[PDB]
């Protein structure tokens, strides 16, 4: 899904430092010194802030520093300011002159206390089952920062199709909410023994499970 | 000063063609064949669609064609589809290891087909009832445009407290999704005959009802 592997999210308080990694393979990150980093504020055009692992373009403050160790490049942002809040991407040229990209890391300069998400997993409703639909819904609410990743598990294996997750939105309590729904057929829901929703936030994971109970 | 000049906006209806420009100088755009184009749906990672002025990466349909003349690069999107509604950025390499990005062009696919919402109401799960929670979720999906008003009913009376509704987010099917959830105590859920979710989209209203059952 993402050639280079970046953490989905990172965070720190104003004035602190935060380090985000960009892990590849021997033929890209560790094989050359062409790792770049890009910063994109929400709704803005991206900006190159690091090239050739460590070089800072003109106008990029020294608070941003890049390095590499093996197959993993790292960007460090010291003296975090609210302006540094943005999405950070890495890229690296490969062996056959192909450019590879990381998935991005959402960096949040905490503007309020951190809050873990409340998760509720709902099994199929009777009405939708009689309409040949067995959609599960994983409700996620009351979390901050608003970065979250969701993973569904049929029995114990990961599902890689039919998952949808809404963009997190601020609610009345100034915390974020979102929902992930898995569009299962009534057969899929009955054939397997249980489905699970896995939610990851600020590095920690929570998992709820549901199973057919003949109702 | 580092800024390629793109048109702020472009629009067109399905099946139409659209061309957007990326004007630089003789040192960046007109000084090499390193012009790239990136597509980005809001709230999502971008995708490189053109590199070296005209090359499409694998997976990019030939509906997207790039060109260059003087210091002005142009991207053309023929046969506009709903999934082409997004932001588009150009970039070009400049001397001094500089990578210049344009301001970005929001392409709007006009007159996309209206679609009524699929409404699925979920009663409290067996787990959250043990945990003394009785939250209901009204999953609303597959509707366009992304405007909906939600109303909740207890039996026949309106519900005025404990209602939250996420902001509709566009999903992979190019239609919107959202979840309205009602926070009830188990006593509220078991003391009423039914709760209803009323979703209104484009003057038309759908209603779903659930009631306490053995489940
Ligand atoms: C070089 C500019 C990039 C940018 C950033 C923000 C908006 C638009 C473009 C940086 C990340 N970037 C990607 C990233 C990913 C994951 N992919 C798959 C790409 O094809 C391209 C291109």
């Amino acid at each position: 899904q993402s050639a280079l592997t970046q953490p989905p999210s990172a965070s720190g308080s104003p004035g602190q430092s935060v380090t985000i990694s960009c892990t590849g393979t021997s033929s890209d990150v560790g094989g050359s010194d062409s790792v770049s980093w890009y910063q994109q504020h929400p709704g803005k055009a991206p900006k190159l802030i690091i090239y050739e692992v460590s070089q800072r373009p003109s106008g990029v403050p020294n608070r941003f520093s890049g390095s590499k160790s093996g197959n993993t490049a790292s960007l460090t942002v010291s003296g975090l300011q609210a302006e540094d809040d943005a999405d950070y991407y890495c890229s690296s040229y490969g062996g056959d002159n192909n450019l590879f990209f990381g998935g991005g890391t959402k960096v949040t300069v905490l503007g309020q206390p951190k809050a873990a998400p409340s998760v509720t997993l709902f099994p199929p409703s009777s009405e939708e089952l009689q309409a040949n639909k067995a959609t599960l819904v994983c409700l996620i609410s009351d979390f901050y920062p608003g970065a979250v990743t969701v993973a569904w598990k049929a029995d114990s294996s990961p599902v890689k199709a039919g998952v949808e997750t809404t963009t997190p939105s601020k609610q009345s309590n100034n915390k974020y909410a979102a929902s992930s729904y898995l569009s299962l057929t009534p057969e899929q829901w009955k054939s397997h023994r249980s489905y699970s929703c896995q939610v990851t936030h600020e590095g920690s994971t929570v998992e709820k499970t549901v199973a057919p109970t003949e109702c």
